[PDB]
């Protein structure tokens, strides 16, 4: 097609946002001149990956970051910058420990079986104060606020703006909701390949703080930002596609799945504790696994198991919070599925139970409830550890920093409860 | 000998406390005029355990809490009260979940094969603002500290005062020292029967919290009061003797100790790990544990090892910090000697490493490093929890239970570093 310089003359783009996703989800971004995009398109951008959560020493060499033109963003609310997805190469060779590199591989494994992963994320988002203390509406506090009309058309301005962009940018966006924590929203648009699914994670997460920010508020992506309120998820619908676009989860089972589902579902409840490190990413991502409900069950039309079937032919996920990696999440999902299809593994009975009544006479077996015991679970499962290859180490290395740094901080948790031993 | 009702007509006592230490190291305590103490010499103080760390329930009958006359203090700072500590009994029988109880089992194994534990405490201590935010002085700034005449000597009206009383009270006392952080103390009395120590250290934390209170300042055992200054020790001295007061741990093998000393010795090392969460009991202590030296090792005269030897016929056990627990820290180390002995084990060579420059090229057995973790080790430790009996599963729980607490706090240092993301 008409290479990236020619559209910059046409729609009138001065600069490019060559971007990037590091380990920790974290958007690496330059920006370049129209004047040069042409030589980046083909080289890259030049970043040293030591800088970022890559795992990488100052002595490597730069790697290149050559942008996917297919997957341009006119900022709809700034159009002179052009927004893109990047893979970083290293050495002539796409980096395996970046993200969109490791779930572009996972992604080419199933498509050698006429398998294509498709999914939608539910982004939710606390809307705060901008220097953070508090939710962005003081007028936002009934006990159950979620779907509060009230609360929700007070923040119209900036929920419509961001939902119009996603209908102009073609992403097919159906709802808008408050949900079940003040000052908390999500905002839905439809499933798609997990590619391009995965693409549009990273930029709304971007265009939600950004906006915001121009509206004198602020985005939070954090788990449990408060202490009084619930957190954020990053539910996930999952479904597989032959090339002939037939749903492969779809069948004549129960509940309207297929037997290849089954098995899919079968590798995720056996892989569930290692799948934890990586959806549930953060030391802070593990309040919300000890409210009640840490159990590794399925399923149906229920909100209370680890993973729900809410029709034929889909999975939804109940497992990854806000912090989650946009291309690690899926990445790693992949990997536990298609070791489920390959091993036609057995998920179990289903359980038609309300967990959060009825969860504590059921047998279960449990997830992790802390991030050192969630990373050792990631280490030990190495079925998982290689669907995402020299990516896992890294994180985990990374995650096991992160623990040391949070357990060496002094509370005043432990300044209260031993002053006085 | 004479009733503890004539002592208080000849001492002038108007009103005793009946004084116990709970799984937490708590001193709960009871006020009786003299009109009362007879009958509870006898029968002793009812309390209701359910209220302190005793793992029981508002069900139970109230324990009875017999006083051992033989440990009468007269508070030398308010003489009118006497002081007495005291065993839990439960229907007729000592209750095994109290550490006293618990330490007197322990030596009554020991005792029967005339082996007689003999230990000495170095409880250091900081000297605090009454509301706890700072040392309190000022002045004390300097980067070595460590027996700062200056600063020394600008708290002697609390120091001093403090000393006298153990000179007075028989203890023996032989220093005091301004020790390695700004703002950080020690005074140093003899070793003896060890449960003559424990109740000496029981009541020592309650005199020196006492009278720097009655200056205007307070007094912190805490493992880790500060972020920016190193922590409050506990180390041991120990020593086994026979009736007929000879020292069994003095010999003729390597540094002037017997087999039998290095048989302990051994014993120590092996249960390192279980041990570490009976003397290292709060979150807060495993601070001190992640610096540099987590490792398993002794010895001889050489402050970087997890076991000193200072001397013929002494052991100094460098891992016990101010949180443990007076009589379950005396306890847990007889358990594990007691083994070593019984079972002839082996502690391995000596190394006469400094490991805070040369540690790390030494392969090493390593403490467990949070809690939790040293939690799960004394769990699976059947030798030691055998050893304090049903004390120990009680102590687990607990602790199970603050782990939680402390990880459900929200603390800044998640929103800092997850508000991001």
């Amino acid at each position: 097609m008409t290479d990236l310089a020619s559209i910059a003359r046409e729609k009138g783009i001065e600069f490019f946002l060559i971007s990037f996703t590091d380990l920790l989800g974290v958007q690496r971004a330059k920006l370049v001149p129209a004047r040069a995009i042409a030589d980046m398109a083909v080289n890259g951008a030049g970043f040293a990956g030591f800088a970022a959560w890559l795992d990488m020493s100052p002595a490597d060499a730069d790697i290149l970051a050559i942008p996917d033109p297919e997957s341009l963003i006119q900022l709809p609310w700034k159009p002179s910058v052009g927004w893109l997805a990047a893979d970083v190469h290293f050495e002539g060779r796409p980096f395996p420990k970046a993200p969109r590199v490791a779930l572009k591989s996972v992604l080419a494994r199933a498509a050698g079986k006429d398998m294509h992963l498709k999914h939608g994320v539910e982004c939710e988002f606390f809307l705060i104060q901008p220097d953070g203390s508090a939710i962005s509406d003081p007028a936002d506090t009934q006990a159950k606020p979620c779907y509060d009309q009230d609360a929700l058309m007070r923040r119209f301005d900036v929920i419509a703006e961001i939902c119009s962009y996603m209908v102009d940018l073609g992403w097919g966006p159906y709802q808008n909701d408050h949900e079940d924590a003040n000052g908390q929203f999500e905002m839905n648009w439809d499933y798609a390949d997990a590619l391009v699914t995965a693409d549009r994670h990273a930029f709304f997460k971007f265009m939600v703080k950004s906006v915001a920010e121009r509206h004198g508020l602020r985005a939070t992506f954090m788990p449990k930002p408060f202490a009084h309120l619930t957190g954020n998820g990053c539910h996930t619908h999952l479904s597989m596609w032959t090339a002939a676009g037939d749903n492969l989860f779809e069948g004549d089972g129960e509940l309207g799945l297929s037997p290849t589902a089954y098995a899919f579902l079968g590798g995720l409840i056996g892989h569930a504790k290692g799948l934890t490190a990586v959806v549930n990413p953060t030391v802070n991502s593990y309040k919300r696994l000890n409210a009640s409900p840490n159990t590794i069950t399925y399923g149906g039309n229920n909100r209370t198991h680890m993973v729900r079937i809410p029709d034929a032919g889909r999975l939804e996920l109940r497992l990854p919070d806000g912090a989650a990696n946009p291309y690690l999440m899926p990445a790693a999902i992949l990997a536990a599925g298609l070791d489920g299809i390959e091993t036609q593994a057995d998920p179990g009975q289903r359980l038609d139970i309300d967990m959060y009544v009825e969860g504590h006479s059921v047998e279960a077996e449990q997830l992790p409830l802390n991030l050192l015991d969630a990373v050792r679970a990631l280490e030990a499962d190495e079925v998982l550890a290689g669907g995402l290859g020299a990516a896992a180490a890294a994180f985990a290395k990374f995650k096991r920093a992160e623990w040391a740094d949070y357990k060496s901080q002094l509370t005043e948790w432990e300044r209260r409860t031993t002053l006085d031993c």
